[PDB]
């Protein structure tokens, strides 16, 4: 019933009792494990609402109190007559922090308690969404001293369209499909780039053109907004000892801000609730720059390093990858922009695991996502068994609005 | 769409559906409530398992429903009927052993599955004879550096009688000597088997790479100790292609990886002693065996020799040192003409295996956490391939230590 969890480097054992609190099914069954797959293939609401309110009052050490009992009545009254309800700002703040804390694929959760929550539920137009987004970016960027934040737009409502941010992140580089099939820029963003153009954006022709935002108010066509360049901090990439690296003209933006995930709290759903923390260097240096379906610069860098790209056995791919990740760290450090390397991040996650074991009896974690894309076993998390399950409040994927 | 798991490759955008998982008859550790995919170790019945295996065998030779098939099924039911168990024919053992390998979710080398050399040692009746069979396996498999995959199958577990067992986890292992200061000289992973060898009369050495003797156990007898003739255990001294000082570290590793404590299950029959061997994927040695903190842990030593800043994580000193250590392993095995496969070549071959199996059986059970190499994960194609994990039989399974 309760899984035994072992760390093979230290030989230590724990038991995950928190998983018993999961109310939502994942993709696995006793016949087959689908743990490596990326995407999944009124009384109910009232049930989730009560559970959430209970979590909230327990967090402020006031369960059973009068305020607790009265709040539960309010929620019951609102759902019974309207089919839905609304969260108080303090609950929204607690809810967003818990969603982060519960996110199995996030290795930066040691920071979960420090999140600036912007209540944007009084938003009635895409124009207003844009203003809130600009303020989020300014605050979060903070001149390179990044601060974790989330801006929460109006919840979903029955028979009414959702407030949505079409872009997957607030800052993304365009991907222009070229005549000969290739892509200029970021291949992951070809679809959104095209949508922007289709909606009147005058495209650029570079490899790092910041995309405009396509923001959508309920039941309206999305609207295009160009981000003020001075609000988008970027870091030109250079290498500490390889002088020619800068000549590659590579760069990446400072702020990672997921904008297409749904935040679920107490049964309520927030379809637009962009959040941001700071990058772990491998996200940029390894995946964004070296993925074959992304900027795919490994071969170029290897040739500049004059490595033997003739055979795999020369480990040219491994050598180039390391220097690229080193360039990212060096460059962010030089530009004085917050970033965390994969060793420091995983070491902090092990502390988080321990903190959560004591606090809640476990921590849902997705091993395939927590272990870094390079040097996996050189990090502590590789040797740590993990149990994955869904807790609520939660961040979850949702269909693209188009 | 299809009511089977949909599997996507994110690098290529391609999709397949796994229908082979429908054939699984054993539950894994996961439930809809929680995934335990990252955990390392998470007559009526015999007849059904036996019948299923016979059906698999006849299906494989394209004779399902034939007179021979029905007669073999009859024969197995009667043998189990009067004796409680049954025995496999030679070709059934060969088919079952290859299928067990083919079915192994944690093995990235499965493209080679059809080439296994199956040594039938089911006539073995003593520990001394087990040793002879094992030495022949080592000689055949090593083939002076041009390694050949092989498995030697000893007698199956029998009702009442004791089990045939090889106590060591691999045929070649380096001793791990517990020190006064509490540290370990040699391989920390082998501290327990090393002590057991000593408790059984082995006179211990005092080096970092002392090859351990084998503790072989015949039915209902105490284990017997046998030391492998040095001439038979091929080793490779490690040197680096450019860093001249690497050779001075005195590191080395043996050529033959030969798992000896896994149980081979075929049609319900259990072969407690069936050592198998292929060849190493370089990261097993260069990354795990040499750099794991709980193994040889040589990362800091090598980083210091490379004059890296081991004071801060940000210098990526662990990453740089690990890459050079893996390169030294590949370079040295290549120099010594001993078969080895780097993690890029191996994962590329595994992607081909997945495509072959998609066509041949409708899927391939695979454990993502084990298939993706310990270094440079996303630089290999398997990192971007979703995988379905499930248990198929014949199979190789873990079994408790005999002591
Ligand atoms: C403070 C610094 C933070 C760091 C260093 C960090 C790091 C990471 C990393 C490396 C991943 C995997 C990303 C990928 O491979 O695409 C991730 C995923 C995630 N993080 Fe964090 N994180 C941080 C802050 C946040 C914040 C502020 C939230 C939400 C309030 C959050 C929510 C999540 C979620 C939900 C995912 C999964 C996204 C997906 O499935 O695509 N993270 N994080
Ligand atoms: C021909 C070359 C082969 C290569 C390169 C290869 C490579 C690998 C690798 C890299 C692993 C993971 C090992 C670890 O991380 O400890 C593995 C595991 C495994 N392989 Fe293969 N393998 C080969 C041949 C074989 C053969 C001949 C068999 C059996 C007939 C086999 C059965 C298995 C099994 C059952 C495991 C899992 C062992 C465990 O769970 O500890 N492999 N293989
Ligand atoms: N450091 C962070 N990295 C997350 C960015 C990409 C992630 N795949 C989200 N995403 O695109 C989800 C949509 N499929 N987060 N952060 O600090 O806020
Ligand atoms: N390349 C190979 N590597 C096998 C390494 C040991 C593995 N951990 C099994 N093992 O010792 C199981 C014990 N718990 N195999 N081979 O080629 O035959
Ligand atoms: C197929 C496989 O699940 C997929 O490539 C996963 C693996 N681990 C990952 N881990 C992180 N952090 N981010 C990712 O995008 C992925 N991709
Ligand atoms: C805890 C975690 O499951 C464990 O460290 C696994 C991860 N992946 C692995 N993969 C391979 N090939 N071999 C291993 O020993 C491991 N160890
Ligand atoms: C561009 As080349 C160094
Ligand atoms: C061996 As030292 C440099
Ligand atoms: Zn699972």
């Amino acid at each position: 019933k309760f899984p035994r969890v072992k760390n093979w480097e230290l030989g230590s054992i724990t038991y995950d009792t928190l998983c018993a609190q999961s109310q939502q099914d994942g993709p696995c069954t006793p016949r087959r494990c689908l743990g490596s797959l990326v995407l999944p293939r009124a009384e109910q609401l009232l049930s989730q609402a009560r559970d959430f309110i209970n979590q909230y009052y327990s967090s402020i050490k006031r369960s059973g109190s009068q305020a607790h009992e009265e709040r539960l009545q309010e929620v019951e009254a609102e759902v019974a007559s309207t089919g839905t309800y609304h969260l108080r700002e303090s609950e929204l703040v607690f809810g967003a922090k818990q969603a982060w804390r519960n996110a199995p694929r996030c290795v930066g959760r040691i920071q979960w308690g420090k999140l600036q929550v912007f209540d944007a539920r009084d938003c009635s137009s895409a124009q207003e969404m844009f203003t809130y987004i600009c303020n989020h970016i300014k605050y979060a960027t903070n001149r390179g001293n990044l601060r974790s934040a989330i801006t929460v737009f109006p919840q979903r409502a029955p028979g009414r369209g959702d407030f949505r941010i079409w872009n997957s992140q607030l800052v993304r580089y365009a991907g222009y499909r070229q005549q000969d099939g290739s892509v200029r820029g970021d291949p992951a963003n070809v679809e959104i780039t095209e949508l922007c153009i289709q909606h009147g954006w005058t495209p650029g022709n570079g490899r790092f053109d910041v995309l405009p935002l396509l923001l959508q108010a309920p039941d309206e066509a999305p609207e295009l907004f160009v981000l003020p360049p001075e609000l988008v901090l970027e870091v030109p990439l250079e290498h500490p000892t390889l002088e020619w690296f800068a000549a590659l003209g590579l760069r990446w933006y400072a702020l990672p801000a997921v904008s297409n995930m749904l935040l679920e709290i107490g049964g309520l759903e927030f379809s637009a609730a962009p959040f941001s923390g700071w990058y772990m260097s491998t996200e940029i240096g390894t995946r964004n720059l070296c993925d074959p379906h992304r900027y795919n610069i490994l071969e170029d860098v290897a040739v500049c390093m004059d490595l033997d790209t003739r055979t795999t056995s020369s480990l040219w791919k491994d050598k180039a990858a390391v220097e690229i990740n080193l360039a990212v760290l060096h460059s962010f450090q030089l530009a004085k922009v917050t970033i965390v390397d994969h060793h420091a991040a995983t070491v902090s996650f092990m502390k988080h695991l321990d903190n959560e074991q004591k606090a809640r009896g476990g921590c849902p974690a997705d091993w395939a996502w927590i272990v870094p894309p390079i040097s996996g076993s050189l990090t502590p998390v590789f040797h740590q068994e993990m149990v994955n399950y869904i807790l609520s409040p939660a961040f979850r994927y949702q269909p693209d609005p188009w």
